[PDB]
């Protein structure tokens, strides 16, 4: 006889705390070779894609994330450090013609540089705990920020992918609708 | 001081991009983005899902693996011998063994870089002209489909998978991100 449970799998969808300094360093040091070995020598085509009226394209996604690597992440962690809570994190700020394959050496380099700073910063799992004040988001953790930096590196990525796809949805005509579909 | 009704419908109405080089070009670079992203990442990474009852970052690599042997190639054959008086089959009437996930991912991104390779090889032999590329042949569900449907729906299977294998792995660290979380979910911005 035929039964069924309410709200079955509720219990499932609860999620702790799964940061770890090492595994969040592994992602943060190969996304710049990832995206180059990705997108270098790609057709300019490819680079110029977004997912629509006004959105970013492939290449102003990579800009930002240089800009992330000079104005965001490092010096909001020095800020947690030194400041503490005593004060909220400063405001940010206060040519497409460059090829990407510049882009590209710039973000690994900026990268490989800040994650230097972040091992010097960052020194044991204590530290961590420790926390600074958003201005808006009240206070926050260092491992709240790092984790942030590993997910907009990720989030960001799949902006890139998403664009890209996006170009071939005519193109792929009957199949649009189950490429939505996913594991089946 | 007035505003429009439906400002910018007219901009939404997609026309065909597909060409085949610039297929090629992703379709190339797939094996080696994703062995450079995920080699040598510990195993927990290559666990993380999107949650329950959906695939591991593994075992959507063990799929584009699948889709090498028995998707892609496969139906462009059919087509190309077969047109449409015949629809090429579903897959639902032919199994195959799950695999262990014991096997080390760095020999499945081995076997998947091997296998797109000969199969690049061979879309080269097959689709040699942009007559090949409307050549028609029949899906068994959706009706007349053109070679380069299949070659475009490809390429998007790529990198809807690549979308899938990052986005498991954002998921880990929902609860992580703490009061980003929001904000993460908003783009363009
Ligand atoms: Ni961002
Ligand atoms: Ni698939």
């Amino acid at each position: 006889d035929k039964i069924h449970h309410h709200h079955h799998h509720e219990n499932l969808y609860f999620q702790g705390m799964n940061f770890q300094m090492n595994e969040a360093i592994q992602l943060l040091e190969r996304t710049p070779k990832t995206l180059e070995v990705f997108l270098e020598g790609l057709s300019d085509s490819w680079h110029q894609c977004n997912e629509g009226y006004e959105t970013w394209t492939v290449y102003e996604v990579v800009v930002h994330l240089i800009e992330a690597e000079k104005t965001n992440w490092i010096p909001r962690l020095r800020f947690i450090l030194q400041e503490g809570e005593h004060k909220p994190f400063p405001a940010f700020d206060r040519s497409n013609a460059v090829p990407i394959s510049e882009r590209f050496k710039e973000f690994q380099q900026l990268r490989k540089e800040n994650l230097n700073t972040l091992r010097s910063l960052v020194q044991s799992e204590a530290d961590l705990e420790r926390t600074g004040a958003h201005p808006a988001f009240g206070v926050v953790k260092v491992r709240e920020l790092l984790s942030a930096w590993v997910v907009h590196d990720l989030t960001h990525i799949a902006q890139i992918v998403r664009s890209m796809a996006k170009r071939y949805d005519t193109d792929v005509g009957p199949w649009k609708e189950y490429l939505g579909i996913l594991n089946d």
